[PDB]
């Protein structure tokens, strides 16, 4: 039975556990096409996460700095969405933020042309155009770690064995068949990620290390 509070002060009693969409929904149909995510007692959330204790709660949208944070990093995701299609063999890495875009260092055996980079963008925004919904999942480690192995995503893999403490919770984001790991947040649907694009690719050692594996890094843009 937690306690809603609104930056305006409204308050809104729930005998239920709610997320942010949900209260976004309650307040209004323009607010709740409007949210990205939220941000409960200080932390930022995925809009489809449940609060289940009294918290002072803000809607974001892609209005706020963070929205535009959150666009960006599902559009990495979509990268990936995208490559595995175009070469199922391709093993994901780790895809990030950066200031002004994103990108994802990838193990494909081709080394991508330009004819590539632009084929692989043309898939991304044939994909996001679909405005599928992105379902989240919190599991448990063991639970992430045997999803990335049944898909081969040995890198994934890697991070879960040496980089995640077997009592966290990771979150995986499914889009489509497509599915990812990450703190998040992310957008709750992909059409609020229609406008990106690729910009160059360079090499870059996993993990830094030259005894490592060379990975093609794939650079990209995203904006609201
Ligand atoms: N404790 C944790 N719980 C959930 N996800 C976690 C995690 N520690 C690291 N990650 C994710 O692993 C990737 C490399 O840091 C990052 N994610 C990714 O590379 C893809 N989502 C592409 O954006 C990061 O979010």
């Amino acid at each position: 039975m937690p306690v809603i509070t609104l930056p305006d002060g409204s308050q809104r009693h729930y005998d239920h556990a709610v997320s942010p969409m949900d209260v976004a929904l309650d307040i209004g149909p323009g607010l709740a096409k409007a949210c990205i995510a939220g941000r409960v007692n200080g932390e930022l959330v995925d809009a489809c996460d449940l609060i289940e204790n009294d918290a002072q709660l803000s809607i974001i949208t892609a209005k706020d700095e963070e929205g535009l944070e959150i666009i960006r990093h599902s559009c990495a995701h979509l990268l990936g969405h995208a490559i595995k299609q175009l070469w199922p063999h391709t093993k994901m890495a780790i895809g990030p933020v950066i200031d002004n875009g994103f990108y994802y260092d990838v193990d494909l055996d081709r080394t991508l042309t330009q004819e590539d980079v632009e084929a692989l963008e043309k898939r991304m925004h044939e994909l996001a155009e679909k405005n599928y919904d992105v379902i989240k999942k919190k599991v448990s480690w063991h639970e992430a770690r045997e999803t990335f192995a049944n898909r081969g995503e040995s890198y994934k893999v890697s991070i879960l064995d040496e980089n995640i403490a077997h009592d966290d919770k990771p979150g995986l984001y499914f889009h489509e068949e497509y599915v990812d790991m990450c703190r998040g947040p992310h957008v709750p649907n992909m059409r609020f990620c229609h406008h990106f694009k690729l910009m160059k690719t360079a090499g870059a050692y996993w993990r830094g290390d030259s005894n490592n594996k060379m990975l093609q890094r794939i650079y990209g843009t995203a904006w609201a």
